[PDB]
C-alpha cells in the first residue's frame, strides 16, 4: 500500500509510532538550486505515504509537526543531504536522527561499499534519474520512491544489534547527535569542506 | 617566564583561571605510535609552563585534574590531534574545549591559510622538528615550546568577536562539542575517514 | 525514409519549416586536421536527408543557405563541435541555435550523464567509429547517421518546456547566442581553454 | 586621492566618464556566504572612491544608478566574480563591461600568468588577505583597496591596441557580451560547470 | 570435508604435514581496529579445519603451538596481512612461510593481476563480504571459507617449479625470510610505509 | 595450417614473400628481465608458422637471415616492442618495417581504441596470459599464436589504401624509418622516456 | 655585435659557415594562431644578426636560402618547436639539424633540468615574456634575443664530445634525422599524441 | 685530507676499522645505463679516498676486498642504489651494512624529510649534479664528493643510540639484513615494483 498526497499529509494517523524512515527526492545535490519534489515516508508496517511538494511550497504543517517532534527517531540514508533539504525547504531542522550510512561506516568495516542497495543486499538479502518535478507521477515512479523508506527500520535494528555488539553506541550517538550540525554547515556554504581536517 | 617541569605539575597554583591554553608536542602524527613527550599550559599572563613527561608514564594527577575540569575551556589550536594524544596517554578526553583552527575555518573566510604562524600574523602581527625525547632539552626548545601556547587566549577573543558578529557562535558551539568525539574516532582508527563523507 | 545525396541539396524543397535538426560526421575532432564528411538535416517529419561531403569540396550553395537563413533555428546536440566544422568547411557560422547539450545541463540536473543515447531514454524512451570517408557509405552507416536527426526536435520540445517550467528560458537563450562564438574560439586555437574561467 | 565613503556615493560628479574602473573586496569567494564589504571606483585621473557598504544594506542608489548606466563601460579584472556579487548584493546587472582578464587571455597568449599583478608588470612596468568587515579600515587597508583600480584604464586601452593589432575585436567583444550571463549562471548555482563542455 | 570448531583444534592430529596452508577472515583491513574472527587450516588432502575464534579470545595453545612449529612451513596468499593479525590475536609471529602473492609476483610477470582467483584459474582451471563475526557461521560462509584455502598447496609446488625453472630460489626466499618482519612493521605502525623507497 | 618447429626454421621455403608478417611472445614487457618464447611467422598464405625459442638460446641462422633480409618487410603490431625483444635476443635490429599500431595512430583518427582486436573488428569483421616458456605449448596456445599474425597482411594493405587516400604516406615512412630506432632507445634504457617531449 | 634586420637579411655574407645556430621568437605555443615574430642567427663568432618578420610575410629569400642548404647544420635548442613554427612560416623543413636538448636528453642523464639555463650553467658557467610583436624592440628585447643564440655552437661541440664519449653518436644522428619530421607530425595536428607510445 | 686514486686502492692502509663509511657516484639513477665513476670511502678519522673508476674496470681487488669483508660494517646513505651499482659493477653484494635513510625512517618520526643534508643539519648541526666521468675531477667536484662521507659515522652512533632508546634495533636489523636483496632486486628488474605491496 502505497499512499500518494499532495502537499502534506491530511492527518498523523498511522504515525504515532517511536521511530519514522524518511526519505526525499530533489531535482539534484545543491539545496539551494534544485527543490524538493517528492517526501516519502514509512511507520515501519509495510506500508508508505509519499507527498508530492509543490513548487514554492513553504509549509506543511503536519508534516513538520512530525519533522519537528523530539520523541520520534527519524531514519534516514544518508540524512545528511536529507537533513539540509528539509530544513532549506521547511525551516525546520530535526534533531532526533538515525543515519544508516554512518552506522554502516561505523560497523559494516569490511567493506567499501555503504550505498542502500548494498546494505539491503547484504543483511537482508532484499533488491532494491526521473522528472521527479513532474505533475502526475507515473507508477514506477511511485514504487521505487516507496522501495527507499519501506525498509529501513529492518537495517536500524541490525544496526543498533552490531553497534551494540562492538561497543560503539556512544561513538553512533555522537555522530547523530552531530548530524544535524554537519546538514546546517552544508546549507550555510561549507558543503565540499571537511570541517575538522587538517587542510 | 617559562617553568620547566619533570612529569607533573607541582600543584595547580595559578590555574584557577576561567580559560587555559593548551598543546603538546610528539614523536610524529600517530598516537599509537609516537608518544606524548612534551606538554605545554598558560594561564595567559604572559607565562607558560612547560611539563616533560615520560616514557611509559600513565598518570599525571593535577595535570589530569586540569584537563578533566569542565568549568574550565581547554584552548588548542587544531585540538582533533591533542585530544586524540591526551586521551590515549591519560586515559582522560576533555569535553569543554576551544580550537582555533575550527574558528578559523568558520571566520577567516578569504583565506586559504589557516596555520597558526598565519593566524598570528594577521590577527596580531605576532611572527612565530626536533628529538623532542631527549632527556634534557635545549633552551631554543622550550623557547619553540612556550611560543604555541603564549598567544592562544588573545586568538580565542578575537575569534568570539568574530564569530558573534558573523552570527555563527552556535555553529561553532557544535563544531567544539564534537570534536573530542572526532578525536576519539581518530584513536579507534577512523583517523582517514571522513565519517559524514558520501564517500 | 533515408534520402542520400552527393555534394549538396537539389533543392530546397521540405525544409521551409521553423526549425531543422543539423548533425555532422568526420574524420576526428579536430577540424583542422579531420575533413567533414557527411551532413545530416531532418524537417523533423520523420525523414532525414543524408549528404556526403566530398574531399576538398568548398560550396554547398543550398545546404549553405538553409546554414544561413536566420528564419530557421539549427537544432544540434553538442552543436560547439558542428558550429565549428560548418564553418571551417563552408565558411558560414550560423548564429540562430539551439543546443540540446547545453539544455540538458541547464534542466537536467538530477544526472551527470548528458549523452544523446541517455538523453533520448530518459526523455522519449527510444533507443540509439566508422570509415566515414568512405565512396560508398553502407546501409548501416546511413540508418546509424539519420537516427543522430530523426528525434532533436521532439527533445527541444520536451526541453523547451522544462525551460519554461524552472524558468531558465533567458538563460538559455544568452548560452545559444554565445555559443556560435565559443565554436569560433575554438575554431581559432583556443579549444582548450575555458576562457571565463580563473585559471 | 582617496576618497572614503559609507554606504554610498554622495553624488555621481566626477563619473559622467566613458568608461570606469570597478573593483569589489568580500569575505570571499562564496557571494552567497561571503558578504561585499568595500567597493572601489576610478575615473581614470588618478584618483579613487572606496565606499563602505554596510552588514545588510540593500540599495545604494547613486552607485546602483552608475552600474545600471549602459553609456558607461564598467572595467573589471576577473568581472565574472564582480559582476555575482554585486548584482546578489544590489539586484541590478551591469551588461556594459570590459575585463582585462578575458582580455589578457585573448591577447598575452606568449605567457599563462594572467594575475593582475604581472599584467601590470608587463604593460605599464607598475609594481603592486584581510578583515575587510572592519569597522574602521586602516590606511594600508584603503590604498591596497584603491591601487586595484587605479590602473585599470591604462590596461584597458593597451588591450584594446592589442585587439585591434591582432584583429579579435568582435571576438572580445562577444565574450564581454556574455559575462553577464555567465556571473548569473554562477550566481544561479553552476558555479563550478562549463556549461560549454562535452563534460 | 569441512570441520568446524570453536576456539581452538581439539588436537593436533592430521597435521604432523611438513607444509600446512593457512588463511583468515577478520573485520577489516585494520588489526588494532578488526579482530581476527575465523581461521582456516588445510593440511594439502582435501579436507579443511574452520576455526571460530571468539571476541576477546587471547590463546590457542594448539593452533598456536602448530603456527610456532618452525619445521612447518605455513603456506598464506598474502602473508603480510595474515601474519600481522595473527601476531597481533596470539603474540606469536610465524618465521617459516611461504607467500603465493610473493611468489606470482616473482614468477608471473605476464600478468598484472595477482589475486587469488586469478592464479587458480590461470595454474588450475579452478573457479574460485560478510559477516564474519556472527556466533553461527552460514553453511556457504563455511564453504567459502574453506574455498580459500583448500588449493594453496598445489600453487606452492606450481610456484616452487616455476621459481626453479627461472633461478629466482634464493631470491624468494629471502623475501619470505624478511615477510614476517614486513608484517610486524606494518603492526608496529608503518603499513602505508615502503620503507626501503627513496620517498 | 600451423607449423610447429623447435629452434629454428628447417629452411627459409614459402618466404621467399615481399613481406612477412611477424610476432613474439615473451615471459613480459622487459626484455633484460623477461626472454622471448615462442615466434609467429606468416607469408599471409593463411597459413602460419610458430617457432619454440629455447632458454638461453643466442642463435636462429635461418630466421635471423629472414629477420636481417632488407628485401623484406617484416609488419608488426606495435612493433617497437617486438623489434627490441628481437635485437635483444639474436642481435639484429631490422631496418625494412611496417607496423599496423603506428599507421592505425595515422589513420583511424576517429577513435581512441588501436588495439589489434579493435583494429580487426572494424576493418575486416574478424573476432580475435599464459606460460608460454612451457616445454610442450597446448593446442590452444599454438592457436592463440597463429590467430595474431594471420591478419596482419590484409591489414597492412588496407592501411596503406588509408594513408594513400589521406596524404600521409611519408609521414608513415619516417615514423617506420625511425621505428627500429626507437627500439634501440627503448633497449638501452630510455623505455620510460619521450625523448621528443619538451618535459 | 648585434644586427637587426627588417624582414630578411640584406645578404649571406659571414654564413659560409659549417653551422649555424638558429632561434625563433612568436607570440605563442601553438604554430597556427601564434605568428612568428623575430628569427636570431649566429655564426659562432661571438655575433647575431635579429631579423624582424612582418606579420603575414610570406618570404624571406635569404634566410629561406640559408635554412635549405644542406650543407649547413641548423643548431637549434628544442628544435621540434622552431622547425615547425620555421616551416608553417616561410613553407620550408630544414632536413640537417641538431638539437641541444635531444642532446642533453641523451647525455646529461645524471640530471632532470634539459633546459637551456640549466645546460649553459652547468656546462658553461654562463649565467642566462614580452610583446616580440612590437614595431620597435627595445634594447632589452634584443640583447635577450640575442643571448639565447650566442653559445649554440659551444654547447654543440660538448654534446659532440660527450656522445662521442658514451658511444651514442649513430642514436642521436637518427634522432635529429627524425626530428623535422616530429616537428611536421606537429604541424599537421599530432602535438600533443606520442606516436610511438601504446597509449 | 682527501686521497684521489685512479682504479684501486694501493693497500687496505686505515681500513682495518669496525665500520667504513661508503657512497657512490654514477653518470645516474639506472645502473644498466649509468656507469659508476667515483667510489668515496672513509675510516671515521675525519679523512676520506677518492677512487676514480675507469670506463668499462671490472675489478678492483683491494676494493672488492674490503667491501667483502664480513667483520666491516659498510655504512651508506640510501643503500639500496649504492649496493646494486657496487654488485653491477664489481659482482659482489655486501651483505653487512647500515643505511642511514632506513634508520632515519625508523626513527625521523617527526617529520617527512629524510635526506642527507636535512638529517646531518639535524642531527649534527652540519651544513652540507656534475660530469663525473671527467677524466680529471675539479677540487669542487672531489670535496663534494668526500663531504658525503665524512659524516656517516658520527650519524650511524647517533641513529644507533635513538634504536635502542625506542627499541627498534631488531627491526632494523631485519631492515639492513634483508636490504642487499632489495637492491638484488632492483638489479634484476623489479625496481619500480613494492613486492610486499597489496597492488
Amino acid at each position: 500500500e502505497i499512499r500518494v498526497h499532495q502537499g502534506d499529509l491530511p492527518n498523523l494517523d498511522n504515525y504515532r509510532i517511536d521511530a519514522v524512515a524518511v526519505d526525499t527526492e530533489t531535482l539534484g545535490l545543491q539545496p539551494h538550486r534544485d527543490r524538493l519534489c517528492v517526501v516519502q515516508l514509512s511507520s515501519g508496517d509495510g506500508t508508505a505515504d509519499v507527498i508530492q511538494i509543490a513548487k514554492g511550497q513553504k509549509s506543511a504543517p503536519n508534516l513538520v509537526r512530525l519533522l519537528s517532534d523530539r520523541d520520534i527517531t527519524k531514519i534516514f540514508h544518508f540524512g545528511r543531504f536529507d537533513l539540509a533539504i528539509l530544513a532549506h525547504t521547511f525551516g525546520v531542522m530535526p534533531d532526533v536522527v538515525f543515519c544508516t550510512k554512518i552506522a554502516s561506516k561505523l560497523t559494516r568495516t569490511y567493506t567499501d561499499r555503504h550505498g542502500l542497495k548494498e546494505i539491503c543486499g547484504e543483511l537482508l538479502n532484499v533488491n532494491i534519474s526521473s522528472d521527479w518535478a513532474a505533475e502526475t507521477l507515473s507508477r514506477a515512479q511511485i514504487e521505487y520512491a516507496a522501495s527507499d523508506v519501506l525498509y529501513l527500520h529492518r537495517l536500524k535494528d541490525i544496526f543498533e544489534e552490531r553497534l551494540k555488539r562492538e561497543e560503539r553506541e556512544s561513538v553512533a550517538k555522537a555522530c547523530f547527535q552531530f548530524l544535524p550540525m554537519r546538514a546546517n554547515l552544508d546549507l550555510l556554504g561549507w558543503s565540499e569542506i571537511d570541517i575538522f581536517a587538517h587542510s
